[PDB]
């Protein structure tokens, strides 16, 4: 075997991302942590946190080495303008996107085994003149993936979303057999390839409350969800549902499920989030490479102040690492 | 101070209601338990269950006495036909309705401090030729309430819904400024008068994911929810602005709030039910009196078995009692 490299994008410079990566670095890792950011950004934020940091250069033509405590490997990307923790600078929006692109191309070219992302501020990137709606869409497009699936996990409890950031009013018409097929196909695929689960068991939420309670509250279950599920069950897929979302999240269901598929954003994320603020991991399924992420914002207000909380970033990294085994 | 009386309606005679009430009786209570039902029904179901039961008559002229274990106070209403657990008899629909009317009237008279309802089967009542649009609708209409708001609580969390059992595709257009003002006024009002919370703190969910994030994920927050909340805040009402549902359910928020207002069914109930479950109690806001209700159905398939589970009924009663204590 060979020591693996993972690429990490701290995210918004003025945000908590660099703070968190400097903190990640205070411990040992079984992989080489290739951080794609500006060297000075990290050096300065480290100082502000009274934390030690020595950076070694990313060297593609030398073997990778596990990351020792107090260090990080650096894939340099220059900042557009000077940084002040907590204050945004539109020009640095190009900087952020650049790190994302480079880290993404590194996973596509096989340079890196996984990609872990810090938080980014969508607003400032747009302000810079760059259409950006989030990492998920960014990688999906740059990776030219047919379709990606957003997942949230806290360990055994994993929730995927059939639809993501759509206005509530657009969800219903979005639930088509075509969409359910791709999403579930990907969910089933990745649970096997990336999560190492031979025969994955997926728990599916209905669209309406009470899963449509017959026909009194919506026809989507009887019209498209149920039919598709049985089309897939015949394909050998182990699927349970559709079930009511406020009943589905129980031991008699979860204990025998490897993942839950929610029809929409606020149907599945609240329970997961209430299951623990930190320790929550964002995962993108459907990409050619493993991509995990923190499950929180840039928290400009905390940047450089040292009240961090690297729990989510650390779990994100541990998961990506554990995931590398199943793919390599 | 003085011992209060609460009225309980076992509900559908053939369902588990009577079973649940006979078990409730096996323990002492700080209030007098007035059960509006047919004596024989209760006596018999007690036999079938191997549980002891002594019924004392409702004596409004006497001082209310806390209920002693193995006993119940009876407000007599006669069945129209013999009851066979697990079998619906249309004729008895008239019985169910009469108990509901009598209990309701008693709550408007001041005879009873609160109403705790057992499960009722709508179908059989309608099949009997009795117009009845639903359990809570009956009390809403008879008490002349203009609007009721459904809430689910567990001692550690209270969640009210702006909309209830509607198809998902109908929620967006239902969230109007009128509905919200009406829903929040009632929620603010009752948190004071029924829960005894002076200066109530309310958390409000946005309709869209990330609360519409600016307006990149929907406009309802900007066009309706935010304007409404602002007006109400102008009246001193403590309202924590529209927060993304997936971040709202967390200590920094919940620990600072008395109630959470969710926009739709699956946005609040899953968290509430994962945070407790059976501990869940349905409270009807908007009526002139306190009304709690079990969380299950008539479950005719369980009546007369012995595997009832008066748990939910107990948390329902316990909750109404507390509400009485904090409002006297
Ligand atoms: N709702 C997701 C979460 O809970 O983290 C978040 O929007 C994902 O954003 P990205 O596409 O930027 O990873
Ligand atoms: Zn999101
Ligand atoms: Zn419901």
């Amino acid at each position: 075997v060979k020591t693996q490299r993972v690429v990490i994008t701290p995210g918004e410079p003025a945000g908590i991302g660099p703070d968190l990566v400097v903190q990640l670095a205070q411990r040992e890792w079984p992989v080489e942590l290739v951080v794609c950011a500006d060297a000075t950004l990290l050096t300065n934020r480290a100082a502000m946190l009274g934390l030690p940091l020595t950076l070694r250069p990313y060297s593609p033509n030398s073997p990778a080495q596990p990351q020792t405590a107090g260090t990080l490997t650096l894939l340099p990307v220059a900042l557009r303008a000077p940084v002040t923790a907590g204050q945004l600078a539109v020009e640095n929006g190009h900087y952020v996107v650049e790190t994302l692109a480079r880290a993404c191309d590194g996973c596509l070219n096989g340079e890196f085994a996984a990609l872990i992302t810090g938080p980014v501020h969508k607003g400032v990137i747009n302000d810079a003149g760059i259409p950006f709606t989030g990492h998920t869409e960014f990688f999906e497009e740059r990776s030219q993936a047919k379709k990606v699936v957003m997942m949230l996990a806290t360990e055994e409890l994993r929730v995927a979303l059939a639809t993501t950031h759509l206005p509530l009013r657009d969800i219903a018409d979005a639930i088509t057999p075509a969409l359910l097929h791709e999403v579930i196909a990907i969910l089933h695929h990745d649970l096997r390839t990336k999560f190492g689960i031979a025969e994955p068991r997926i728990l599916v939420c209905g669209l309406n409350p009470h899963a449509g309670e017959g026909g009194h509250m919506g026809t989507e279950e009887i019209d498209t969800i149920i039919p598709v599920l049985n089309e897939l069950r015949a394909q050998g897929m182990k699927l349970n549902g559709p079930l009511p979302a406020d009943t589905l999240f129980q031991p008699k269901y979860l204990d025998n499920a490897d993942a839950v598929l929610a029809m929409y954003h606020d149907q599945g994320l609240p329970v997961l989030k209430y299951q623990g603020f930190g320790r929550g991991v964002n995962i993108t399924l459907g990409l050619p490479f493993i991509r995990t992420s923190v499950d929180h914002g840039t928290a400009l207000e905390l940047a450089g102040r040292g009240k961090a909380d690297v729990g989510s970033f650390i779990t994100a990294l541990n998961l990506a690492i554990k995931m590398i085994v199943n793919t390599q």
